């Protein structure tokens, strides 16, 4: 097991824009929102995409409510049905009675999406069940190039190309072996800034659809896992990351940090029988905390209705999921504690200064690495949050953390395994002097960039 | 032809921050230096590696003096002796007298090119004539990435990751392959930022080591370029951009730019009877004009002697170097012209405020893209320097300039094919009121982020 290695395993400048991002949305919608489907079954007639009130504005307004930092729009799910005028083929928005066959759905959302300061990102289904080349081999690939080209390079910066897994062709159905190779120097020469995600090597399926977070999770996993969604481990295992799991892959390891993806109804697409089953604003707030808290990126899908609009329970959780987002970043922000450490404590500013780019670090022979953070006043709080300055790596593997009554006594407050981008470790409300934050495992010294103890 | 994908292969930003370089130094250093050699035969005895004078701070002086904006050091050539203490041989400075065996070459010249507001890259050659692994196979890759592991953790960040391929059989007979994927995942997991050079995706061999420059140079070409020194197309050929030359490969063609390297000596190791042979500060300016106004980085290198300092010649034709280049930054902008436009003149501006990160783009319908830059006196100039905003891509395929003299007749100056990162275009000395830029064939849009006219 060689810790230098692994210990110094770095995201990729495109990857740490990306985990900055923390949250962002999905929208499923087109032809299966008309249809009423999750999946459609190819070659649907495009008269059927008529929605009467598309309105991309009051989706963003919801959005940046809700505290996204961009959206990823379904621009070609299974079925195949364009939401752009593709010159590759005529199953599109072109085709349909909306706006008189001359609408372009990738543009308003892009465009809407840059006047309320959200990035942009692509879902394209490799999975198509209308194109009449799929099942051919390279002449599909030609089509799937065509279309990323087009998506690439007519609407702006894209942070996200989003390549997913599902293939429903059965033991007898259509057999394409997608040249995920070509279509990854597609969108590296295209929008090198991107992150390929899923089926792609930059961004990597958390390994469920409902929201679950990991215990502990690990960005640095083996390399391997970039080929698991595209034709044993497997992005599901509960343990990718830890010592023991990596071992044997020696350097055969990289930064493939998780993304948890789930939808606010129990289906992907608008369905008027989920109205009752949308997520809350505390289920939501909940999953934030537990994911953006848990080293993982949170992608949230809202589904617009047939009518094209976000529906009122959706907009109604949203806003109150960014209202809960944005107290528990304020309470962040202008926490107040002084912070001591165990060690090279002229870096100990760097742990409460407000600055991502600068960091604390024991010194090597530091045999109990520490922070306490004591607060102006005795304080009830229920909450840690540390950072570790992911630039240079992720080295926790165990953190205890300790409070110091009023009367002078201290309980063990909590513990956790990793940290990565955010740990927010939760416990029961309780009034302290201070909090100690044993970082008492780690690969090589850890590296803090903040640290604060607050009351969620 | 798709010109759509073409005119929008763009640079990654590790690329690009590479790009922004223009010219950094080689120093081949080490066992050949101290046996006179240009390839040692391996199993050199290490008591032949005594120098009685490095200092570095002396090497990284004088190409500080020279305009050098950062140094690659051979920290292991084919002979196979390391300039570091690898754990992983007994081949290294380790073994030898220098500095009484506790000596570090590798962490001598990194910390003083910091020092320096120099930026460090290594050279690990592939080839090992030493190593007992090398004809092995896997065993060798092992060996390989352990030392890869140690250069990329121990001493800061790297700009670049100088990989040539030669190969030989081993003391077994047998022929090394090289794990060359393997080594990319250890190269872009622990220093994302670094350009894996010549063999390697990110940075490309020009195909000469005698500083001759192409008349066109395209930095987009054929993706199997980054595969040519690991009929078929050879990094020496003239032609590997043009649109004939891609045509037949479609999107199979990335961003892959040239990097120009040669020795300021005959040999790329010192040898004390070419100090008479060392280029001079002139012939050192017309190959900076040349690459760095051809759209080619410059890669120079400058060896240390077997005491350990630079020569004296070396020192004095650095020195002239970098007072011609600073000249001649000085004539870029100190001329203070007037920007007009034949479309988008609200974007002319761009053009002057020395901001790589603004450019100017024609209207869509302007067919006859030009810039005419008007200057505050008649004056007399002889070349025109122009840069394409390469972040977007590379776009221009013909320039044609002209000058207003005044008594208000016209001049045809130049013509040049590409621009990419910069084109100076040089001319007969000619006094001229105003000149005009003809962009008058392009890859779509052509985007120019400077433009400027000056005498040299
Ligand atoms: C194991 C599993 O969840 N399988 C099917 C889903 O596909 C996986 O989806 C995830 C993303 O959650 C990932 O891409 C894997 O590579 C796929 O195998 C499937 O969901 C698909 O992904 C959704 C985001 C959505 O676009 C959906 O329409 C799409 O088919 C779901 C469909 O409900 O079925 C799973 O059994
Ligand atoms: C085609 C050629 O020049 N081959 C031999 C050189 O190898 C090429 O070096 C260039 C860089 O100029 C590039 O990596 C190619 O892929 C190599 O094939 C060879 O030079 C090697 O490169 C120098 C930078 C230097 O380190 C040298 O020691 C090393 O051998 C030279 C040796 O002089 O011979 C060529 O015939
Ligand atoms: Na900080
Ligand atoms: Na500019």
């Amino acid at each position: 097991i060689n810790l230098n290695y692994l210990a110094n395993v770095r995201p990729s400048s495109r990857q740490l824009a990306w985990q900055r991002m923390e949250m962002y949305a999905f929208l499923h919608f087109g032809m299966n929102t008309m249809t009423d489907r999750e999946w459609g079954l190819g070659h649907e007639d495009p008269a059927l995409f008529n929605p009467r009130n598309v309105d991309v504005d009051q989706w963003m307004d919801a959005l940046v409510a809700g505290g996204m930092a961009g959206v990823i729009l379904t621009c070609k799910h299974h079925d195949g049905f364009c939401l752009w005028p593709s010159r590759l083929t005529r199953h599109t928005v072109a085709s349909s009675p909306w706006r008189e066959g001359k609408g372009d759905l990738v543009r308003e959302v892009s465009e809407s999406a840059r006047r309320h300061g959200l990035k942009f990102g692509v879902y394209l289904s490799p999975w198509d069940r209308t194109e009449e080349s799929y099942g051919k081999g390279k002449a599909y690939d030609d089509f799937y190039v065509g279309q990323l080209t087009e998506l690439l390079t007519q609407y702006g910066p894209i942070f996200s190309v989003w390549l997913a897994g599902a293939n429903g062709e059965g033991k007898n159905g259509k057999t394409q072996y997608y040249d995920w190779d070509r279509y990854y120097n597609v969108i590296r020469s295209l929008q090198p800034d991107a992150v390929i995600s899923v089926c792609g090597p930059d961004v990597r399926w958390a390994g469920n659809a409902a929201g679950h977070v990991r215990d502990n999770e690990w960005s640095v996993v083996p390399r391997r896992l970039r080929s698991a969604e595209l034709t044993t481990v497997s992005s599901q295992d509960d343990d990718l990351g830890s010592r023991e799991a990596v071992a044997g892959y020696g350097d055969n390891v990289c930064w493939y940090p998780a993304e948890v993806d789930t939808s606010i109804r129990p289906g992907w697409f608008y369905h008027q029988s989920e109205d009752d089953k949308v997520m809350s604003a505390d289920q939501l707030f909940d999953l934030w905390l537990s994911a953006v808290g848990g080293n993982s990126s949170l992608l949230l899908n809202i589904p617009p209705s047939p009518e094209g609009l976000l529906a009122e329970p959706d907009v109604q959780s949203l806003k109150g999921l960014g209202r809960r987002v944005s107290e528990f970043r304020e309470a962040l922000a202008s926490v107040r504690c002084e912070a001591r450490t165990s060690s090279a404590s002229a870096a100990a500013a760097h742990l409460v200064d407000g600055n991502r780019d600068t960091f604390w670090r024991p010194d090597a022979d530091d045999a109990a690495p520490a922070i306490t953070l004591t607060l102006p006043q005795p304080t009830t709080i229920n909450a840690i949050v540390i950072e570790e300055a992911i630039e240079h790596g992720q080295r926790i593997e165990h953190l205890r953390v300790t409070g110091a009554l009023p009367d002078g006594t201290e309980r063990v407050l909590g513990q956790a395994g990793t940290v990565g981008y955010r740990r927010i470790l939760r416990f029961d409300d309780v009034e302290v002097s201070s909090v100690t934050l044993h970082v008492d495992g780690s690969r090589l010294a850890p590296m803090i960039s903040r640290a604060a103890a607050v009351r969620i």
